[PDB]
């Protein structure tokens, strides 16, 4: 039987092998609307050459490539599934996935749904809270290809733009995080700290109005009203690039910080992204909690378990999409309102594209 | 009957009349935890003497003074009367106000609890969220008593240090904020931008792991969840002064952003200080809501009340101490951690302080 109801998977995605490196930054240094570069169309090639044997190498110290395309598959194979028996008026139901800067690009996907003939296209966010660097850049894909191809969708659309405080994925966060705390030996169970980790945003984004710090936010606290606050926190941010001024307290300096201040035991928590990647399997476990971690002498750093192929978190994304369709919403009510300080046209004609959609 | 359980209200603080800004001014510039300056009692004084015109007439354009005193009082009042009923065995309570930096001083109160031979005494923080330059400088200054008065309490003490996810705290927030929407032309409500605005911090405390910008953004989050989402929003903050960076976007900048892009009806909501003061007044009212919407035609731009009087904001009160005591807590867990990269030796005396008080 013929697929009726599609939902597009977005993320930014991850070279899955060494090799797909120099692509995956080309198209980096090249997204505009991230990026604003003199001669862009001629430097973009020239960092992307650049950065591609440092970013090939930290690739290769956690195996040679991103897992997210496999993780996402699981998870989107599992929705489906559960869609079929959730929502039979929208079924059979297919899930695309749609990277920003690796295959199979946004674009592409587009392309394969429209062919498929489906009614109805979903454009579902993997990042919980918004961040016009992330989500925004995807949706704004969605927008640009359309005006670009200069065609109307011959398929209804409407977007799962954000979910941080879900109460499934909030779950999901708080059993991770409990099995991670009975890893710890017994006797310094409630001594553990919990650093959430998120990845940071420049403050020029920060400053602009981005709703991301206020959505990760937003998480955190839901997970430990989850956890009855049984161990204290601080959220703080990774990833930071660049001599310009960045959101934190940077992880590393927390991790470094709350040791010299006798904190040696640490769980950390990666609040913003559903999968393991390069953040968690590189920066985290390999940078921080090694190399770092075996300076200021740490006596336990644990990290919880990414969601990957949690059979719950599968419930929460179709629980999510099942919502979304009996609601019949377009778009957040939050996605109506750009930032204070945009100063990018696409991002009011990217709205625009979703909340006027027939239906 | 003499007073068994007493409660310490503690807020920074405002001059009550424009006599009284010197003196504000000049131990707040004396404050070491707070300002690092060189030849600090030499300089204080003078900075003082320097700045208390430009403050004195801002004070003036509000009325003459600050009314924390007058609310704080009222909300005091409000409380005590319910917890002789909501907890008889806890005898006759009373409110004792203890302002940072104006009379009557955090010390003179402690005094007066102390002389008035309390069983029981309860830091109980105004500020719903807790920062260390606010509710954290309240405690340091409790301790800071004791040790220099070179004794010890002859009372039990315990702290309500944050309480920035109590319902009955949201429940004001939202019955006020919906109020307010009813004041805008029917025709513009939908299309009303909630703009949440709580004092900035300067980078370089947000930086060191200050809990403040996490936990004002989960007040954030439980207000719009009671509102359902009813309207668009962002989280900015004010005040700040300096050249050095501070957490952004801006208030101020935020409004006349908004308007420039076509959002001309907006709603400002105070969500981090409990009454009115020099922010409100002034600052949102006076600075923002009057000139600055001089400059970019503003349709429609509001302020949703302080909680100030509200009947129902002494019963949160009243209701957040009588379960502080049912739960025989010290203090919350979160303050048995410091910031990371704390750099305040007071700060741990502090939390030892309260943790290891008898009983
Ligand atoms: C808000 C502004 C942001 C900027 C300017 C930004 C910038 C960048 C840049 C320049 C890179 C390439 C770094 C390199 O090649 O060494 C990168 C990679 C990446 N970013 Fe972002 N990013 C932002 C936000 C985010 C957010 C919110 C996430 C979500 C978790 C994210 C996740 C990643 C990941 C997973 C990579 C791949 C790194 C690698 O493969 O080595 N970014 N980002
Ligand atoms: C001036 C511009 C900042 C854009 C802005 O206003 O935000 C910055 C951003 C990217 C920078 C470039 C990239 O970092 C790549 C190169 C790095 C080299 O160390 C200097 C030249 C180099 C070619 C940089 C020149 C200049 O500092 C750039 C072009
Ligand atoms: C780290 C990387 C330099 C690559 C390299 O030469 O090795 C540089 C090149 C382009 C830079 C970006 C661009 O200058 C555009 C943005 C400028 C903002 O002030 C900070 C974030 C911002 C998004 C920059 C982040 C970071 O400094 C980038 C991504
Ligand atoms: C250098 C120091 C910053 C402290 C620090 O954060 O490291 C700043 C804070 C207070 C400043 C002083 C105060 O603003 C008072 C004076 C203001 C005058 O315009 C300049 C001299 C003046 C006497 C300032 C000198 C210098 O800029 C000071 C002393
Ligand atoms: C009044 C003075 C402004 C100097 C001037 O331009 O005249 C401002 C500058 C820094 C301010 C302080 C800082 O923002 C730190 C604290 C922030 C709290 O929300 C109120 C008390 C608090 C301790 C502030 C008191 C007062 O508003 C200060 C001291
Ligand atoms: C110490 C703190 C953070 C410094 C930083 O960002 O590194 C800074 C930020 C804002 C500063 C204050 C503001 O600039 C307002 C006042 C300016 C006067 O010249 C000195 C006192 C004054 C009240 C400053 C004291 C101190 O330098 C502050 C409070
Ligand atoms: S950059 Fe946030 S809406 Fe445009
Ligand atoms: S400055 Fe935050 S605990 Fe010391």
């Amino acid at each position: 039987r013929k697929p009726k109801t599609g939902i597009l998977m977005l993320n930014m995605g991850g070279p899955e092998t060494l090799g797909d490196v120099h692509d995956f930054l080309l198209r980096l240094f090249l997204d505009r609307d991230l990026m604003t570069l003199p001669i862009q169309n001629k430097l973009a090639p020239f960092i992307a050459k650049r950065r591609t044997p440092k970013i090939q190498e930290q690739y290769r110290r956690i195996g040679g490539g991103s897992p997210i395309k496999i993780w996402t598959s699981k998870q989107g194979e599992g929705m489906v599934k559960l869609l079929d028996e959730l929502s039979p008026n929208t079924a059979p139901h297919k899930y695309y996935i749609g990277f920003r800067y690796v295959h199979p690009l946004t674009e592409e996907a587009i392309e394969e749904m429209e062919r498929d003939g489906l009614e109805r296209a979903i454009a579902f966010t993997q990042y919980p809270q918004y961040s016009c660097s992330t989500t925004g850049s995807s949706l704004n894909a969605i927008y640009r290809y359309y005006n670009q191809v200069g065609r109307k969708p011959t398929m209804k659309w409407s977007t799962i733009d954000r979910w941080p405080t879900h109460h499934l994925l909030i779950q999901c966060f708080a059993d991770h995080i409990l099995k991670e705390l009975d890893h710890f030996p017994l006797e310094k169970r409630s001594e553990v700290v919990i650093l959430f980790s998120a990845h940071s945003l420049p403050m020029s984004v920060v400053n602009r109005g981005d709703p991301y710090p206020q959505e990760v936010s937003a998480t955190v606290q839901k997970v430990m009203e989850r956890l009855e606050y049984c161990n204290p926190y601080r959220l703080v941010w990774q990833s930071k690039v660049g001599p310009m001024p960045w959101l934190g307290p940077q992880t590393d300096e927390s991790i470094k910080g709350l040791c010299e201040r006798g904190r040696k035991n640490i769980l950390l928590v990666p609040i913003a992204f559903t999968s393991d990647h390069i953040e968690t399997l590189y920066e985290l476990d390999i940078e921080y909690s090694q190399v770092l971690a075996k300076e200021c002498g740490v006596e336990n750093i644990r990290r919880a378990e990414s969601l990957n192929g949690n059979p719950l978190f599968s419930k929460a994304l179709a629980d999510l999409v099942h919502s979304h369709i009996q609601s019949n919403e377009l778009c957040s009510k939050q996605l109506t309102l750009s930032c204070p300080l945009c100063v990018n046209p696409v991002c009011r004609e990217t709205k625009s594209f979703f909340t006027s959609q027939q239906l």
